């Protein structure tokens, strides 16, 4: 048993190196398909996966030759635990292959969607990224908005109903083979905490009132713009008017809903263009930010192998921005169809946060080369993006000119941040509440579409621009739903990124609550080695410890908390509550009529 724990350590040392290498090969094939969708690359990705799944199955089986639960070392027990978790790889060989073909079908459908120009039904090569997204973010013609919404959702959503259904059945069977109740519990296992769901319910209910105030004010402002025929006072907001295809963030309509329209509203897109920014510049600036904090510089493989602009050769590819770890040394990459905008600048930093995490933990053993939990991975880049979005940072890099930071410009910037950060929370909760409710069997197949729009109404108070029914199937019109990417990570990120940002700001000397000149919402952590250090301590851990331990490394705390995100927005809350009362703004909404059962 002592003898045995010593051999086990050697077994792990060696098997970890082998999984890195086999995964490397699967990652390269996935990369090739995602950057160039073809039948041939599909076949290749899916065959290499099939093979890696088969080997994982043998590894799981050989775990039972070791008395690992009897061992002394927490660390060895943790690695063995992690090797027992097969996920889809637990499926019979044939079911696994079917599942991969189902996943390919959906993701490739999403990526190849094209629609006809509203103004020209002969031009039929408009893609979400960038053509349809540009209209949704910029047009204030409600009818054009509605048209693109229907065209998109009909092709990206409804077209893959039968595929989505088989995926739920196979996902459910895979979870049961791992002895989880459903896919919901399989995802939740990543957070290592039996009360996790409850914890988020608690946090969500504490911020909901702020969301409802924001919702109410936006609805008021949209009525003055579009008039009462297009937006009602008491009903859900028509989602097509909120500047995003899924209404997940509303910051693209800030110019019509901002508190003080005569005071400055930060939008540096136009200046980025005026100064000749490219994608390459944007990523080099993101690099600069990380190295400024004494973190690790992008390696050369990054620059040689990343794809940072949409190919011009008319190939099909997944443009949904992503970051990739190849599981060797220093081979990390981003695939981003980058455009020169303010919000793409933030995305660049978002993505490079994943890359940094990968570089920070690449000396760990294979099974620890992932986030402390999924939410940690998503948060890293957003802590930087927070800084980058500040007027402070933006004047430093010359993108924001002639800005005066009076009380009214502060409220504008606060609100603008809230349109991305508070608004998102209900949206993000719903993506997984929906999927969970299907995975767990709580909704009947006859009710699957209206169950989606029900959640969206109940939690976000938004609805489709047109009537939908069980003849439509709208959920897979969101990337992550079509691609089988758990979404809760993003809700977790949006809470915990404030815990990290506040703590990083304190460490940098950029925030003191008792000093009016260092308010949280204008903290820049650029150049702070103090913040950098705290990051290094947490990120270098990988998944070597449960996530509270990784948090504790960063700032000493162990609990996921809503206190920070509220502390950030508290000045907005005060003002906004008062402004809604001042203007007699109706808060809340009636039940949507847009989904017919
Ligand atoms: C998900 O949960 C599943 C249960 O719902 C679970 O499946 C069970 O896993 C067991 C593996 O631990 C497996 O156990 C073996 O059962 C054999 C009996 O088989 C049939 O008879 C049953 C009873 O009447 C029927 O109901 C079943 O359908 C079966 O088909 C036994 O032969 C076998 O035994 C040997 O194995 C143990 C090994 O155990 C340990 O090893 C060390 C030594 O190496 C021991 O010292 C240690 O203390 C411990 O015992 C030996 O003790 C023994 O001498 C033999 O070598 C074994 O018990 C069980 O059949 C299976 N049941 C069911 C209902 O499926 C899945 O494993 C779970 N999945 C995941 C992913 O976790
Ligand atoms: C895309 O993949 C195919 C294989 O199906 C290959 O022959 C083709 O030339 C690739 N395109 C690019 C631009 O890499
Ligand atoms: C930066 O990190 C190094 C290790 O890479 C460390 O020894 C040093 O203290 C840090 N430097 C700064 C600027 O704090
Ligand atoms: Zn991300």
């Amino acid at each position: 048993l002592v003898k045995e724990e010593i051999q086990a350590k050697e077994y792990l040392e060696n098997l970890n190196k082998e999984l890195a290498k086999r995964t490397n090969v699967e990652t390269e094939a996935a990369w090739a398909y995602g950057s160039n969708i073809t039948d041939e690359n599909e076949k290749k990705k899916n065959e290499i996966s099939a093979e890696l799944a088969k080997f994982m199955k043998e590894v799981a089986s050989d775990t039972t030759k070791f008395q690992w639960r009897s061992y002394q070392s927490e660390d060895l027990k943790r690695q063995f635990k992690a090797l027992t978790k097969l996920g889809y790889a637990a499926l019979p060989e044939d079911d696994y292959a079917e599942l991969l073909d189902t996943l390919s079908a959906m993701e490739s459908n999403f990526a190849k969607v094209k629609v006809c120009d509203y103004k020209d039904s002969t031009k039929c090569d408009l893609a979400l990224d960038p053509e349809i997204e540009e209209v949704i973010s910029k047009s204030r013609d409600h009818e054009e908005l509605a048209y693109y919404w229907r065209e998109f959702y009909d092709k990206a959503g409804t077209a893959v109903r039968s595929q989505f259904e088989r995926y739920v059945e196979l996902n459910t069977k895979a979870a049961k083979l791992n002895n989880f109740t459903s896919g919901a519990e399989a995802w939740l296992d990543e957070y290592e905490d039996d009360t996790f769901e409850q914890q988020l319910e608690d946090i969500f209910a504490d911020i909901r009132p702020l969301y409802q105030q924001i919702h109410g004010y936006v609805r008021f402002r949209l009525r003055k713009h579009y008039g009462d025929a297009v937006v009602s006072e008491t009903g859900p907001i028509p989602m097509h008017l909120l500047g995003n295809m899924w209404a997940q963030q509303w910051s693209e309509i800030a110019d019509i809903v901002s508190p003080f329209p005569e005071k400055p509203l930060v939008d540096v897109s136009a200046e980025m263009e005026k100064q000749g920014y490219t994608p390459l510049k944007m990523f080099q600036m993101g690099d600069d930010f990380f190295t400024s904090m004494n973190l690790t510089k992008l390696p050369q493989d990054f620059w040689d192998k990343s794809i940072i602009e949409k190919p011009t050769d008319g190939r099909d590819l997944v443009c949904h921005a992503s970051a990739w770890d190849f599981y060797l040394i220093d081979d990390v990459r981003i695939k981003q169809c980058t455009r020169v905008t303010q919000d793409q600048l933030f995305t660049v930093h978002h993505e490079l946060g994943h890359i940094q995490y990968f570089l920070q933990y690449q000396h760990q053993p294979f099974v620890y080369r992932t986030g402390a939990n999924p939410g940690f991975h998503e948060a890293v880049g957003d802590v930087l993006s927070l800084s980058v979005s500040t007027p402070k940072h933006l004047e430093k890099i010359g993108l924001l000119k002639d800005y005066v930071r009076d009380d009214e410009a502060r409220i504008n910037q606060l609100f603008l941040t809230a349109l991305d950060k508070i608004v998102f929370l209900p949206f993000a909760f719903t993506m997984d509440k929906y999927r969970w409710s299907l995975f767990r069997g709580e909704v009947d197949k006859a009710n699957w579409n209206c169950a989606f729009w029900k959640l969206r109404d109940e939690y976000s108070g938004i609805e489709p621009p047109v009537v939908r029914s069980e003849k439509d199937f709208d959920a897979p019109a969101k990337y992550h739903i079509s691609a089988d990417v758990e979404y809760l990570r993003y809700l977790v990120s949006f809470i915990i990124q404030f815990q990290f940002y506040k703590s990083a700001c304190i460490k940098a000397g950029q925030y003191d609550p008792d000093n009016v000149e260092l308010p949280l919402d204008n903290c820049d952590i650029y150049g702070s080695a103090a913040a950098g250090a705290a990051f290094h301590n947490m990120l270098s851990m990988g998944a070597s410890k449960p996530w509270p331990d990784a948090l504790e490394a960063f700032n000493g705390e162990r609990i996921m908390s809503g206190k920070a995100i509220a502390e950030y927005f508290e000045p907005l809350r005060v003002w906004l509550e008062a402004e809604n009362i001042k203007n007699n703004v109706h808060i809340g909404w009636t039940t949507s009529n847009k989904c017919v059962s």
